[PDB]
């Protein structure tokens, strides 16, 4: 069961929620804290006095003053007016990472909203009912928070197996009694950044297992090419340089190449290469590389730069998860709060540093893929991983296209947290526009996904073209065995699309990684 | 029916194949002129002499020399070696503008494949069979093509209502028996600029006629504000400055709001202003504007920026369209051509052109939302277009959101066609990318129709919230049935979405301009 | 020589020569006739205190405020005062004198209602020499830059000399001039409109197709120096296959560049030695032969062609705006005061914009041809990174390929402008077109072409000697490589290369090489 306590949500914590359909609950003392606040604050708009969105105007208009005999209408008029989003639909995860983070920002306490909604929020969440979210609107995420806050009052749409259906219909067919919105409860359930911060989550989650997976193959690609092992030595990253991410990634290519029969170490290079040379020339030519290229040896640089980036952005969402993400606030014999902690700034930033750090993490796999297709660079293997005869079959040369063109299509992404238009009058002078991207970021992931799925297969095909399977070490046979049963070798060629896509969703299950951890106890950072 | 010949074809030609299923029909001439380059052709291929394509290897395999007994096998694998395309699939609509876009390349008669293979893309565009075509994979359009050029050797997959269905079942359920891939039939199929031709087209096409829409609306706006047709005079632009576009749009502009009871001459204006001036005082203030602002008076010099972009966009379209983007070619008594004209440069850049033209067009279509939405700028109009008491219901307050994020949202989209990446080994060193550059213009069009469609609710609302319906021109009055029709005023705020998405579908129609013209006898530009 | 500006017939070539090598500038007696009779015709409505936009009136927003001809000169000079905004590093002296060569043609065209004087003075500035101060920054499409060029016109302000701003006032006692004084609409209708990026962007236009003529000469010597394919030029292959424009032309240039070249080879013999090569035995065989070349050697037309449209299109659209009356509000005759938007660059804006992509893609094309003859495995033949020594020991070309390669990065982060509107003046500049930033650049996509194209020059030049190709290169390829030569030695042991580089970069960017061959051969490349 995870706990919504607005205090120790995590980002696991969340996509548990989201994709594994965990269990959430609300602790009694969260409950018990939010009643309280609920009551004083319930005091204070009987006194009707001025109360941002409780008895004022909303946004620009906060200079119309509102009578609390409008109390329900005020909420309501204030939802369905602004369930204006358009585009496509969150996908049934997407939407529950949404409105756990919005639970978990009621449940934190300063809200002052009644029980009932975090414990209505939650129903849904435990029975299965996913809002239909639509995901353009917000300038960071009142729209999208429009559409879920509808659901609640029974207005709006569910999302059943693929399809928006009318909150109604499917309320009432579950036995659930659509909410009445008070004091401040429409504000408070569209007033966050629960869109991309929910949103956000799902994609850094799923960012990290993909540098893990990329280490995976990658390490799998170093083996079948005969690589050094040298450049993930501990004393050039935890000595050397020290960066977070360098040494983590570092750490896990030690651990996933381990036990290799098929790497050579600096020693046997070195031994290897002197033995090549003659002692009466001044400067020879040899077919030995004591190094290899950037994209086989630089891994704990570029990788390590991308997990740093990842966990900066955990890190963001983790403090806002557990956030009072609203606005006004509530405290304890305490004005009442008008600030503007809905603004997504701070996520806005950690999510375009995603886009950007997941784009190289692409980049690279791209790179690696060409490194083994090409053979001046292939350190062995025929041209294009073909098995029989070039010219005549391709082989992989098709497959590299779509993987090339994913780097290109990564990079006519731009940042969205500086495309600020000011709106409402002027009253939104400065947004964050957050939401596009973490969309942005998922774009590039999911791309990251087909990248990958070529290069886990050209792998495989230059283990078995090579003929070096029984060299391979644990790991890596482990991640070769996951590739064959989900795709066979490549003899003569033929349509990979099928193929590829196959390779691609088993990535974004984490399907790899997943092997790893099931035929080692390669325990990966 | 439309002719399909290589050399007449057009864009809006393309679209009513497309779009309308229009019938084709390939020319005897052309089906005659092709069998003739295939018999001189064949007799080459014979001799078993260097034919790119034909007898030697694909790409940088092309030193791999092929001997003639592989003739059907090499054109095969390659089609299915090379059909790695991810992603998404394109629209029927979509894939048939593709496959019009290669007949039409074939039908030039400088490909030198068997008629059959026109005859036979032509009957799947008469029948209705469209190829499943995955978006992605194209450097500039492989991938995109292999998927098309396999349907027709009976493999790959077709779309059937949205999903992708084995192509052997659908040939055999249409009693049609796929073909056989002779000398540089396969490559002809999948070695041009189709895809991006194709799309391009629909897309320019289609961006055209939004440049309409947004005239038109962005017409019925000026006359609900009574703006000045000052800035629309001939002499300005026909005299001043003469810039193609610039002229049409100002020509449209005219055209819309003629006959208007409700827009104001220079000469009343000034007349009026004049009457409320003071005799006795250097410098007094005055609450009338000689001139409204840019978003309601730069029409003619912005959107005819757009429009002059779209035309050169058409015109690089049409020649392309028309031109034998294969490789190698044909011609009569001279050597076999080794060229590149498959390289999508020249519409690489239209479209990457295109995505800037439409991308500000939408920027002024927003303005002038946050223009009539603003109450110290609507020149008299309430705050956010609300009919009741204000604050209490926020109005069109919150439909503005999803116009003003999607503004941002197409400032992220980066131009593609110089995002070339070095792929085949180092063979294809320079591509275009010039299918991504179609799909981000199709992009910023679709975003633009949610813009426009908030524009034309606003505007429809601030007419009959000013009662100034009687006043309209009859252009204003087309326009405004036009939307009621489809939604009603805004009494209480209400559930926006719905709305906003139902005009959105319309304007991607041409449901106005098409109410214009029944309406009318307006000719638009 | 005199060039004409008569706000009619004004060509992106003669502004540069105006602009490039101070050519004398002239307006004619009918522009200025129907400059004299407009102001008079003007004048006696304005002196009427009837409202007119910036003549009667508030600026912007502050249209609202009417004001009385009494202010007539206050009025115009509070304007270019207080637009006198600019921020950031000042226009070299061809760069102003193409913006207010822009001006006075506007101007020119005779629908300013501006007094002959005005006219007049903007074109002594030009012929005597004396260049505004003009900062870069703070045009939202050109206020800011044409309210510094105004100033100038008045005694105030600053004026560029030595590369540093000295106050106009100082200037013109130095020289006899008389300050102007601003009459009704004078100060507005000077800094009201698209010089800014329209003077600029018509250089950098110019230039763009110089650059592109000098891309295509140096792709023919590579192209000869590595003996590819001539095939890919072959006139059936685009004037009758793919009709472009642009396309047409590039193939042309190229066919004429290598005309009369002992090296290239045909598609004809290129088969019959891979035929010859071939054994009548083995159905798949391997043959160290390329009937056909890499990208970058093969689709030059495709690609410079596709640059060469967009820069045609650009030329077109700077040439209708160079004789445009981009200005507000305008005077015709027998009519109202049109009050409009013809000071919005969109247009241009997006023009530029389209520039700087085409540019950018032209410098990918330079730069994977450098890539091509450096890579012993893509060179067909050359040896490593063009060492002529011991390789390993020297590194020849392998540290000059870096520049270039990091310049293909810098020019793929400029995004474009155009789009990047934000609104400003209480809103009344709502949609604007940024189009000088665009410009701007494009200008900086051009500036970085030229080292691109140097380390191409160089390389090329290398190649021909390290392979001892000279006597075989054509009419057009000697030229090419003797002016590097003349410029830089062939490359010995390893040195020094960042001053070869700026050498070679400064001669692509005065159109050197395209002179060598305008001097050395019969040849004229479109
Ligand atoms: N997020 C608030 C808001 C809600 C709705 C709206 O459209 C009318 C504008 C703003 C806020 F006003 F920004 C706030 O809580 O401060
Ligand atoms: N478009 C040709 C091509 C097809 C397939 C391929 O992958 C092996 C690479 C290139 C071409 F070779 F580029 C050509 O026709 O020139
Ligand atoms: N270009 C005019 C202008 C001048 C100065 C200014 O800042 C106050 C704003 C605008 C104009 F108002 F735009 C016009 O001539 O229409």
């Amino acid at each position: 069961p995870v706990s919504v306590d607005g205090e120790t949500l995590t980002v696991e914590a969340v996509r548990r929620v989201a994709e594994e359909r965990a269990t959430v609950d609300v602790p009694a003392e969260s409950i018990a804290k939010a009643q309280k606040s609920r009551e004083i604050f319930e005091g204070i708009a009987e006194q009707n006095i001025p109360i941002y969105g409780v008895t004022t105007g909303y946004g620009e208009m906060i200079y119309m003053q509102v009578d609390k005999s409008k109390e329900v209408e005020l909420q309501t008029n204030l939802v369905r007016s602004h369930s204006a989003g358009v585009g496509p639909l969150f996908a049934e995860d997407e939407a529950r990472a949404i409105v756990a983070a919005r639970l978990n920002t009621l449940a934190k306490g300063h809200s002052a909203v009644r029980p009932i909604i975090l414990e209505r929020l939650a129903q849904y969440l435990n029975e299965g009912i996913t809002p239909a979210i639509p995901e353009i609107g917000s300038l960071g995420d009142l729209a999208p928070l429009s559409h879920v806050a509808s659901t609640l009052i029974g207005e709006g749409y569910v999302l059943r197996d693929g399809r928006p259906v009318e909150t109604a219909q499917v309320l009432a067919e579950r036995g659930i009694e659509p909410l009445e919105l008070r004091f401040k409860e429409g504000l408070a359930l569209i007033n966050g950044t629960s869109g991309m911060t929910g949103l956000g989550s799902l994609v850094v989650g799923r960012a990290l297992e993909q540098a893990q997976q990329a280490e995976i193959v990658t390490a799998l690609l170093i083996e079948a090419v005969r690589g050094s092992t040298s450049p993930f030595l501990a004393e050039g990253h935890d000595i050397a340089r020290p960066h977070e991410g360098q040494i983590d990634t570092a750490a896990n290519m030690r651990a996933l190449m381990r036990g290799s029969g098929l790497t050579v170490e600096h020693a046997d290079l070195r031994r290897e290469l002197q033995k090549d040379k003659e002692a009466g020339k001044d400067v020879q030519r040899s077919e030995i590389y004591l190094q290899k290229a950037y994209s086989l040896r630089a891994i704990p640089q570029v990788v390590g730069a991308v997990r740093d980036t990842l966990y900066h952005a955990r890190h963001k969402l983790r403090i806002e998860l557990n956030s009072a993400n609203d606005n006004p606030l509530f405290f304890e014999g305490k004005e009442i709060f008008h600030g503007a902690n809905f603004h997504g700034q701070p996520i806005a930033f950690a999510m375009d540093f995603v886009t950007i750090a997941l784009t190289q993490l692409g980049v690279l796999a791209e790179r690696q893929i060409n490194r083994v297709l090409n053979r001046h660079l292939s350190y062995g293997l025929p041209e294009f991983l073909v098995s029989g005869d070039p010219g005549l079959h391709s082989g992989f040369a098709g497959a590299q296209y779509p993987a090339t063109a994913l780097v290109a299509e990564n990079r006519t992404i731009g940042p969205a947290s500086t495309q600020s238009v000011p709106s409402n009058g002027d009253n939104q002078d400065v947004v964050s526009m957050g939401l596009i991207s973490a969309r942005n970021a998922r774009r590039v992931l999911s791309n990251n996904n087909k990248i990958l799925a070529v290069e886990y297969l050209a792998a495989a095909q230059a283990v078995d073209i090579s003929g070096r399977f029984d060299g391979l070490s644990p790991a890596a046979k482990a991640t070769y065995e996951a590739v064959r049963r989900l795709v066979p070798t490549l003899g003569v060629d033929r349509y990979m699309a099928d193929d590829i896509e196959l390779v691609a969703d088993a990535l974004s299950r984490g399907e790899f990684l997943r092997a790893i951890a099931r035929e080692t106890d390669i325990q990966l950072r």
